[PDB]
C-alpha cells in the first residue's frame, strides 16, 4: 500500500503528506492508510479549486501555518468576513465564504454532523465527499456545477477501483476513525 | 518605503518577501529596496503564470527549496527536460522548458547577458522585464501573448510612478547591483 500512494498521487501531494504526518509524529511507512488518506483529501481540494472561473478560489490547504494565516486574515481584513477559529480548506471569492472539505470513507452525513458540531463557524462552509459517490453539503448548496463535481467523484471512484484491484480497500475502508 | 512596500503588495507576498530576506540575514526594516525589489520579481512571476491556458505554467518561485525541487525533479521524471542546476522561475508545458524571469531597474540588455552567463542551462529559457517597459528574451521568443505581457508592463510601470510620487524611485533605482 506505501507503493500504492506514490504511483498514485503526484510527488508535490506525496511530498505534502509526508510532511504533515512526520509533523504530527507518524511515519508514512507504517500508517499506510492515513498517508492515502491525506493525500486524497489534498487532490479533491485541488480539485475543488479548479472548478468555476480561473480565480474564484483561494486555497488555504497545503500551505504552510504561516502563510495559510497569511491568506485567511488577508481575506477577512478586505472583505470583513468573520474570522475562522481553525484553517478552513479554501475561500470562494464568488460566495464570500470559507469551505471546508471532508472526504470520507464512512457514510457521508454522519462525518458531515461531526464536522459540524466541532466548526461551530456560522460563515464556513462543508462540503463533503464519498469514494461511492455519495456527497453532502451545507444548506443544499454546492458551489460547483455538477460537471466540476462529477469530476472529482469519478476520480475518488478511480482510487476506490484501484485499492480494491491491489486488495488495499477493504483495510483502507475500517481505518477511518 | 517600508510602508510603500506593504501598502503595494499583497500579504502573502509581504510575507514571502520577508522570509527570504530572513533567511539569508537582512533586515527587511533596513534593506528596505531590496525589499521591494524581491516583491516585485514575485508579483512578475505571478503574472506570468496567469496568461495563456489555466494550466500553461506550474510555478516554482515562491515555494520552499524542497517543495520547489520536488516540482523540479518530477517534471524532468515525466518530460525528460534536462534538469536544471539552479531553481528557475516558472515551467512552461506547452512548450516544454524552465523559465527564468528577471526584472532590473538597470538596462534590460545587460540584465539578460549577466544571467544568461551564470545560467549555463542550454534549455532555460531567460526573460526580463524593465519598469520602463523594456523587455528582453531568449532568441526573440517571449512566450506571452503581446496581451498578457503588457499587463505586467503596465503594472511594473505603475510601481515606478507611485515611488516617484513617494519620492522613492531614485534611490531604488540606484540599489541595484
Ligand atoms: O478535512 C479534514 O478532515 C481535516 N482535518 C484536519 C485535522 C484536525 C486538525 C488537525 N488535523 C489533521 O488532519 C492534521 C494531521 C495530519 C496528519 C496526521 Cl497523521 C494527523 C493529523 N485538518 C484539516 O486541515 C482538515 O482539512
Ligand atoms: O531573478 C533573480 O534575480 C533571482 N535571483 C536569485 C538570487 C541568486 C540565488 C539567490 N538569490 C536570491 O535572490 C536569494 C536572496 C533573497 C534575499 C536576499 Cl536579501 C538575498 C538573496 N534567486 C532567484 O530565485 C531569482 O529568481
Ligand atoms: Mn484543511
Ligand atoms: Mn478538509
Ligand atoms: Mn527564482
Ligand atoms: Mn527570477
Amino acid at each position: 500500500m506505501e507503493d500504492f500512494v506514490r504511483q498514485c498521487f503526484n510527488p508535490m501531494i506525496v511530498e505534502l503528506a509526508e510532511k504533515a504526518m512526520k509533523e504530527y509524529g507518524e511515519d508514512p511507512k507504517i500508517e499506510t492508510n492515513k498517508f492515502a488518506a491525506i493525500c486524497t483529501h489534498l487532490e479533491v481540494c485541488f480539485m475543488y479549486s479548479d472548478g468555476g472561473s480561473k480565480h474564484r478560489f483561494e486555497i488555504i490547504e497545503g500551505r504552510d501555518r504561516i502563510m495559510a494565516w497569511t491568506v485567511v486574515n488577508s481575506i477577512c481584513n478586505t472583505t470583513g468576513v468573520e474570522k475562522p477559529k481553525f484553517l478552513p480548506d479554501l475561500y470562494d471569492y464568488k460566495e464570500n465564504r470559507f469551505i471546508e472539505i471532508g472526504v470520507t470513507r464512512r457514510e457521508v452525513h454522519i462525518y458531515y454532523l461531526e464536522k459540524a458540531n466541532k466548526i461551530k463557524s456560522e460563515k464556513t462552509h462543508i462540503h463533503i465527499f464519498s469514494f461511492t459517490g455519495e456527497e453532502m453539503a451545507t444548506k443544499a448548496d454546492y458551489t460547483l456545477d455538477e460537471e466540476s463535481r462529477a469530476r472529482i467523484k469519478t476520480r475518488l471512484f478511480t482510487i476506490r477501483q484501484e485499492m480494491a484491484s491491489r486488495s488495499l480497500w477493504d483495510s483502507f475502508r475500517q481505518s477511518e476513525r
